[PDB]
């Protein structure tokens, strides 16, 4: 039935601000709290202010070194910083901005608190919008993400949870947290991408996990172009056939909005109802869900995706016309809550579409 939803925000997130030009853009958090509050999503959910994550708690995973260079760095001193900036990948993508440090733990905080609220049963389902900062590694920023928010909150499940199932729908592969789980059978990672000549590179469809992991890591290649119908085609499937055989006790759901239709960086062609379409089929398992952010480069698109999957997790029909909020004019000219494909050729043939479904499936019968 309908679940106890618990919504992780901190007012203070959308003036990070990452530099003129760079695509992240904070601001998308604030713009779907703003439209999710003006459609009266506040009166079903219990909204928390995360903490800010200690250094502490993210040495759980990332290194003391690298921790301890992003709670030093600002853009003041950033000269004499020169040679552990290229070591940490600290550069274009991932630059130095005020306020960092204060940025990821944020972004952590609200992860790592949500987990820990479904630890102790206290709530069905945890969204934070700020986290599903996916690419960042060990010692090495990464793909705008600095620290694996991801990986934290999984360390927390853990504790209480044998199996883990983490799924990520953001266009770009989740290769911090397949990398963080590669060796062991405690999380299956559930990756869909885009892949061929697109960052990072990885999630080739043959990086199936290595040692006690080996097919724990399940990849699905993507081409230019996939639509609702492919999508919604082979995700349902997928996820049935991963739930069946690896039984996990929690899940993670990342969200990153970049593989919607006209996103700046992506190339899918999704509309909001076909990315949500993925949370309504995650939710039916009836399974403790951390629902997190990502990527989304066309922030009127990230605040509609997000707001509507919010309402998705409280069971609760939107109307479609905006209600007026602090960004209206972003949502123009239609002012409407949904948005369209485009026409753009989906390069994913059917055919492909069940090739691929039919080589994953083979590995999923190598599970005990
Ligand atoms: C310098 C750019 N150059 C790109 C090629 C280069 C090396 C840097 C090889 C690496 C690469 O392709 N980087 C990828 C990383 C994608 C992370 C997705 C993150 C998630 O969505 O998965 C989850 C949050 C990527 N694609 C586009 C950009 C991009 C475009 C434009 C700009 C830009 O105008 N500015 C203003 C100075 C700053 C940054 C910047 C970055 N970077
Ligand atoms: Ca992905
Ligand atoms: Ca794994
Ligand atoms: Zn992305």
């Amino acid at each position: 039935g309908k679940k106890k939803v618990c919504y992780y925000y901190d007012g203070d997130i959308g003036n990070y601000y990452y530099g003129q030009g760079h695509p992240m853009k904070p601001h998308r958090i604030r713009m779907t709290h703003n439209l999710l509050l003006n459609y009266g999503l506040y009166r079903k959910m219990e909204i928390y202010r995360p903490h800010k994550a200690t250094a502490e708690e993210m040495t759980k995973y990332h290194s003391d070194e690298y921790i301890k260079f992003l709670r030093s760095i600002r853009p003041d001193n950033m000269s004499e910083y020169s040679k552990q900036m290229q070591r940490f990948n600290v550069g274009e993508d991932c630059p130095v901005f005020d306020g960092l440090f204060e940025f990821c733990q944020l972004s952590t905080g609200g992860s790592v608190a949500g987990a820990v609220k479904l630890n102790r049963q206290q709530t069905d389902m945890a969204v934070n919008w700020a986290g599903g900062l996916h690419h960042a590694k060990k010692s090495e920023a990464s793909g705008f993400c600095y620290v694996n928010d991801i990986v934290l909150a999984i360390l927390e499940l853990l504790k209480y949870h044998q199996r883990v199932l983490y799924i990520d729908i953001d266009i770009h592969h989740g290769d911090g947290v397949e990398e963080a789980f590669y060796t062991t059978d405690r999380v299956m990672t559930v990756s869909f991408h885009k892949y061929g000549e697109y960052f990072p590179g990885t999630g080739d469809l043959r990086d199936i996990g290595a040692g006690k992991g080996k097919y724990y890591a399940v990849n699905f290649p993507m081409r230019d172009g996939i639509d609702d119908e492919s999508y919604g085609q082979i995700f349902k499937p997928i996820i049935s056939k991963v739930m069946e055989m690896y039984q996990p006790s929690a899940v993670v759901l990342q969200c990153g909005a970049d593989s919607l239709s006209g996103d700046r960086l992506g190339c899918f062609n999704l509309t909001v109802k076909g990315h949500a379409k993925c949370v309504e089929v995650v939710k039916t398992f009836n399974l403790p869900l951390l629902m997190l952010g990502g990527g989304g480069y066309t922030i009127r698109n990230v605040a509609r995706c997000w707001t509507y999957e919010t309402a998705v997790a409280l069971d609760c029909e939107i109307p479609n016309e905006l209600p007026y909020n602090d960004y209206f004019e972003y949502f123009g000219p239609d002012f409407k809550l949904h948005i369209s494909p485009s026409n753009m050729t989906n390069q994913n043939t059917p055919e492909y579409m069940e090739k691929i479904k039919q080589r994953l499936f083979e590995n999923l019968r190598m599970l005990p």
